[PDB]
């Protein structure tokens, strides 16, 4: 038995750096820690949601899984900003796309995310609350990719509660308004950062084209991940 | 590299029994498999969402984690009913309560679950779709608890997208209408079972009283879990 | 002029038994009283909404009409639970079906009911509140039918505000999720029972198949009614 | 057994006049027929919802009950306009008021009615559809009252699904915007008339002041009814 | 620099008559003042939203532009009723029609207006609040047109936020329920008049048939305007 | 009579530059043209909504008024992107603030805007569609202000339909989530730019603090405008 600072995290207060990368898959958090962090230690194991704290090029940085969907990321991110006093979270993830000019393996930097969730209406008296990335975070990601000579798409994501969509007309509307990424979490992250006066952003790589059916192979997903994670890590040095 | 029957599950088709217990914590799925299943093998490890298949008293039974929140359980349960041809899922979990006559450590058998999610409105043209447990599953749980001489509360749950509620008046309304359990998943499970012509139910133990602040100790949670899991396992023999 | 305990009911306080059967048609309430109750007297005549109190096999039991639609049943049931101190109401009625495996003359026992009404959103801060039958009532109906060797369908109803639907896609969605009964009242009854800490359920017979156009003849409806009413009356002895 | 032109009305096609008065209480429909119609016959008895056809000052006129709430009036009025080819319906009823300048026993002529029902959103793609009385009907009622030297209030009603309101702030908002009548049916009637290219209106007498608690005695309600019904009957001669 | 009684109006308190005509185009307000008012002076120039006060046949009358859309008219009308103590506003405007029996150049007198705006839900606890014209204003317009031997259509308008509609099925629904006018402002005006215990109405001429594509020429629009404005001006003498 | 390329704009096709500044007040559009454009000509006068085309530092640039509210800007911007083939619109405006760390006279660069309008739900199947500024436009504004040594706040706006708010709790929620600007138009502009594959942004100066009641004097508003307009004009050179 270990003391629980939250119901979902065994990390002691202070065990997270002020900057955190989060991905849905805890096993990918372990890969990031093992391959890009120094001075690294595991700080959470509860529910298998592995989290780690170390340094990247000398600067404190943590990485942790967030699970799948808005309710899951909301738990972990609320706790990080509130209990662990985190200042900046960058979600690093994968996505689909419907946009005719976005392609599998593209890196997408998210400026804002729509959603079919109610969580943001509940925060703003039932109205439209845009889940919006912090501009300094977006800019740090854009500038890092430029320095690395990695092309990026910059624009809106759509965070759905329903991976297995049965919704006629959704993809056509997303394409009409040039949503570049379809995922399940960023729309929950950004308003929590707002609540705490903190910062958040998101960068994702396109695994699948929802319209054309193109799909990245395992090796292509690894290469896309290597590009995206390097962009995110370099961006943390400016944040 | 192993073949992926779904993006979230490495189990081969046929590797799940027709009856599955699901809990949010994959580490608890491992505990259930290790302590109550025979002939057991691990069938999924993707994203750390451990799943296992074996037998309970000779009858095929699987157990797998579902993560936290409606979007997460919806992925895993949709795949189980669709790809893995599962017929019955019983969610085994923990919950809070606001009801003045429900107490920490009580076992709650869920007949239906409300929610603040939009996922069920999207299935029924925007209207009210009650997430309803299958009657044979509810009855099997009730009868199993009676045979084990374990008291149970039977009634409505509320599945929220937001663990860290800031919503004035919610607890008072839940208490006024005698919702017995507050959790985050059952309202997503029951309509998916309906879609596939299959069966689902839920049983949970009260970890915390949201109004009085009472909270079960670690040992009390283990004892509550032992009672609940025995009820669920015995119920599978009738399903 | 007689004293009015409510605006809609001339019955004196105490004139209703603790258990009440309700049907939409007051003339059917009279038929039930005349043919199944002993010690019977008429206790309400206001607005022609006939109600009666007597005994069934020695146990106090009332029967009263509720009119058509959620607003009408809500008036009468609110008054019965509040002013008349009723503990259990079973709605006995007729319904349509869209389910491919439910047939005209089938008896349907309702576990929960969806709706296109707003009345339940208004009770739960705008969220999804499942109108859910009390489990002891459902079980009493199921067990009574078993003892009488009368087959039953057990599952969800849909209570609509609009008998003359013009809504494209509604029947297809109801069938997809295996709603077994289409009626106009149960979704209003169950939450009122919850408010008063009381019990409610519903049993109905299929008069019409909405998809195939099959329709029960007058004699077939009488036979279906005889089966359903015997199930309900026998269930009251266990409640 | 008699032939049923609708499920809810035994009247033969042609048995209703082109102009119909409707009130919620079928016993009040009988009173109107017995005391104001000549050449009168009963044309419906189904569900006790008495309806009658005769003449008023030589002009064909019917009167029938509509029950309580939007779903109930919608059934009866849809059938009258569709199957029975009715051209004009005037609802004659009772109401409460919250307006500080409207008093018990006042006669209210309704120009439009708000509602907490969804039935009108479902007709207009989810938008705001005002349930609006036909201007010729409103004018006929206003002019008839003037000729009879009976004062009237003219303005908005609010048709609620919930007689037993628990809704904080509703009465204050209704008063702020000068809603003059609170009832349960007119918002369902007016859009059905629109659908059929037909005409509808409503006139009501104030039985109760919801804010001040004033309430009309039985004799006062009879006098108010006599004034209102004379206005409505005289208006039919101009319609 | 001049003193600003509101942020949007340089008129001094008292500079508006108690009766005001409003049209969307400020240049049309100038035309009305120049051609129909005596004793006229310009009282507002802010944002180019020209307004004027004078007399029509000796009776004080003002005319001012309101801009396009509900938010714009709401600003100007709120200020007129609140700060300038106006008692009656008649909107004079142009509209489209979808109704099969309404034709280009027809004069439409509005009894109530639907909308796709949220502004009226926000006033009535989320419910349906009909934007309803004052009956004395409607009657004054109807009677004035009769005296001038100018035919009129009397009925519902629809005030949309979106001139360039992309909404499948909207026109068909508007036609089904006999909405006679499509415009962008009246649904915002009527509830503001209600709030202040004041009066409002609307009269419009059909510029375009949305279904048949017929369109009035410039000269035809001038003739339609001459008919409509004479009706409105004569109506002010009765208000 | 002049030919009308749209119902609201007399400009000939080609008469607008590919880059346009828009402000609500047409008289302010004239001031911008008169004081910052060369080669300038007036291209629209319809409804007094003055628009002009010229050059800024040699680069083609137009400026036009947009009126007040989402419906008004939607008309003008839809036409500019569609008929006039405009590629970039920057809204230049004024706003209020509720944020405790934003002050009167501050320049706010908008990354996204929330709203109480329905126009964006209607574009995305009823879901949350974030009205999001184009990143290149935001960056051009940020970089221009940096080069001019003018401090800026960068973050979310809220576009309301209701200038005269009566909404309890709105300001507290806006402050809790650090909305920096309250205005009435940007949430309508950004999705129209998306539809056309074009670009939009917004920059505003704080005229009033809604919480503290501080208010900029006329001279202070002129100085704030001079700073903001110089930022916007310099940004057009990079777009
Ligand atoms: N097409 C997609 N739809 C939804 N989520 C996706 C998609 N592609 C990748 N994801 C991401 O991966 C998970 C689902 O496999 C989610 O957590 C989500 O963020
Ligand atoms: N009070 C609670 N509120 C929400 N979820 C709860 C609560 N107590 C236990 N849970 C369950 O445990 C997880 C949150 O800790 C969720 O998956 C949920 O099912
Ligand atoms: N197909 C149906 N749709 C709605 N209500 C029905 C249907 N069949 C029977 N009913 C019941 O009978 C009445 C309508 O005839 C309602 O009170 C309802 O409960
Ligand atoms: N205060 C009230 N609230 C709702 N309905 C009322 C009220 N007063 C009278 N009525 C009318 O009478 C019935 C309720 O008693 C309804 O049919 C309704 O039309
Ligand atoms: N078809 C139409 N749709 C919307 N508004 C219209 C229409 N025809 C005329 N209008 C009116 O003119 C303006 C739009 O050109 C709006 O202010 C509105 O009141
Ligand atoms: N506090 C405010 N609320 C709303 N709009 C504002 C505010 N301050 C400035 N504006 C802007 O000025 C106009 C209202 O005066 C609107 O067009 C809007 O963009
Ligand atoms: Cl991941
Ligand atoms: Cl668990
Ligand atoms: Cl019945
Ligand atoms: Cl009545
Ligand atoms: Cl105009
Ligand atoms: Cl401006």
């Amino acid at each position: 038995h270990h003391h629980m600072a939250t119901p979902h995290n065994s990390a002691k207060v202070g065990d997270f750096a002020e900057t955190v990368l989060m991905c849905g898959d805890p096993l990918r958090a372990k890969l990031i820690a093992d391959n890009y962090l120094e001075n690294a230690k595991q700080v959470n194991s509860v529910r298998g949601m592995l989290g780690f704290t170390g340094t990247y090029k000398g600067k404190p940085l943590s990485v942790m899984g967030h699970g799948m969907g808005i309710p899951s990321i909301s738990i972990y991110a609320e706790e990080l900003y509130n209990v662990y006093k985190v200042k900046t979270i960058i979600r690093v993830g994968t996505c689909g796309t419907v946009d005719p000019n976005v392609h599998v393996r593209d890196v997408c930097i998210v400026t804002a995310s729509g959603t079919d969730s109610n969580v943001n209406r509940m925060r703003l008296l039932g109205h439209d609350f845009p889940a919006t990335a912090n501009f300094e975070v977006v800019s740090a990601l854009v500038e890092s990719a430029k320095a690395l000579n990695i092309p990026t798409q910059v624009g809106k994501a759509y965070s759905t509660d329903i991976f297995y969509s049965k919704e006629q007309g959704l993809n056509e509307a997303l394409a009409q308004y040039h949503f570049i990424a379809v995922e399940m979490e960023s729309a929950g992250l950004f308003p929590i950062a707002d609540y705490y006066g903190a910062r958040a952003g998101c960068i994702c790589t396109v695994s699948d084209h929802i319209i054309t059916h193109e799909s990245a192979t395992p090796e292509e997903r690894q290469t896309s991940f290597q590009n995206m994670i390097k962009i995110a890590l370099e961006a943390t040095l400016k944040l």
